[PDB]
């Protein structure tokens, strides 16, 4: 809309480009996304406007004009990928990691309770502000409408057509590990490299740990068989409570994977607080 003055491109996705923009008539600063128009898309996106929660980036307006689709979102000041890179030397303080994980699980528990999945969680769509808040962005968009495979759940990689809310828990678990170790957990650069990286760390799944896995669409009996490795080796700095929680977030069987709601009650969050991040914007 000519109702906005584009300041700068704050990113790009496959579902569209995102810009920092100012509302030409109200001076308000926002994140303007021009979607890259079916009625179903319009209806699903319209549903997202009501899905409001303190840990979900607010969708301010939906502008379907001149047969185009623009999404006006609230503008935060930093995404988690940049914050992680900037904190690479010391690493994000554990209390902050815990706070962020707790908040994101609250956001997920909320959307999941409304049957809405994100499907593509990653540091780039997790936005933070100076007050210690972290929020889920660009979600509900996947189902409504190089791509990184690093946070993709194994059931999606094995070809499951109807995945559940568990896919989000898996992605968040990978991000949790990344914040703690300062290295991506499963940095695959292809679908099979991604799958095998997961197998080499958590062990090749079988019917014992994941009933029904061998009949999944893309499963091959020829998959090499790797043994699982201790979480003590995978996320060393993390204490037992965090390790136990992470292990339940990375269960192979989606039905065995912990829910966001249950994760909130895990002992790991017994001492959760809300520290302020060291931001440089
Ligand atoms: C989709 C929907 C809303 C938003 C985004 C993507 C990215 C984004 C969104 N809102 N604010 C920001 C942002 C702020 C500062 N630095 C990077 C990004």
């Amino acid at each position: 809309m000519e109702n906005f003055q584009k300041v700068e491109k704050i990113g790009e996705g496959t579902y569209g480009v995102v810009y920092k923009a100012r509302n030409k008539l109200t001076g308000e600063v926002v994140a303007l996304k021009k979607i890259r128009v079916p009625s179903t898309a319009i209806r699903e996106i319209s549903l997202l406007k009501e899905l409001n929660h303190p840990n979900i980036v607010k969708l301010l307006d939906v502008i379907h004009t001149e047969n185009k689709l623009y999404l006006v979102f609230e503008f935060l000041h930093q995404d988690l990928k940049k914050f992680m890179d900037a904190s690479a030397l010391t690493g994000i303080p554990l209390p902050l990691i815990k706070s962020y994980l707790f908040q994101l699980l609250q956001g997920l528990a909320f959307c999941h309770s409304h049957r809405v999945l994100h499907r593509d969680l990653k540091p780039q769509n997790l936005l933070i502000n100076t007050e210690g808040a972290i929020k889920l962005a660009d979600f509900g968009l996947a189902r409504a409408f190089v791509v990184t495979l690093w946070y993709r759940a194994p059931e999606i990689l094995l070809g499951c057509k109807y995945y559940s809310t568990a896919v989000d828990i898996w992605s968040l678990g990978c991000i949790f590990a990344e914040m703690v170790t300062r290295r991506a957990l499963f940095p695959g650069d292809s679908e099979i490299d991604q799958l095998f990286r997961i197998f080499r760390t958590l062990g090749t799944p079988d019917e014992v740990v994941w009933p029904g896995v061998t009949s999944m669409p893309d499963y091959k009996p020829s998959f090499p068989k790797w043994a699982r490795q201790d979480f003590s080796k995978v996320v060393p700095p993390l204490d037992e409570d965090g390790r136990s929680l992470l292990s339940q977030m990375l269960h192979y069987d989606p039905n065995k994977r912990i829910s966001a709601k249950a994760a909130l009650a895990h002992p790991f969050f017994q001492d959760v607080t809300k520290p302020v991040p060291h931001l440089r914007l």
